[PDB]
């Protein structure tokens, strides 16, 4: 399935994703993507940090929704 | 000399550079640090979007000058 990312810039990519990908499987697909560390990954639905462990599917994320990612600058 | 790179959130790093760095050699400087590739890095300073083969000193960057760093999503 497809999804948005979208930063507080507004820039927006699509991602293809599975319903079933943990987190820290989306976080790796935009790490192949884009090139950004998984680590420098903050991504919010809803109002919620996503967590690596967890599932798309189990926070209710849909076809064509858009994750907004904040950059963490962690190194 | 030293300067700080800050995200939209205020996350604040420091680099070591010089005046004469080209903004490719800072945001190669920033891969290194981060892991950020360079070609996903827009650095503004007061305003103004930092170009590549520029340099610092171009812009009037001194020591302990802050730049932003926002992601470009390439």
């Amino acid at each position: 399935m497809q999804i948005f990312v979208k930063t507080l810039t507004g820039k927006t990519i699509t991602l293809e994703v599975e319903p079933s990908d943990t987190i820290e499987n989306v976080k790796a697909k935009i790490q192949d993507k884009e090139g950004i560390p998984p680590d420098q990954q903050r991504l919010i639905f809803a109002g919620k940090q996503l967590e690596d462990g967890r599932t798309l599917s189990d926070y209710n994320i849909q076809k064509e929704s858009t994750l907004h990612l904040v950059l963490r600058l962690r190194g």
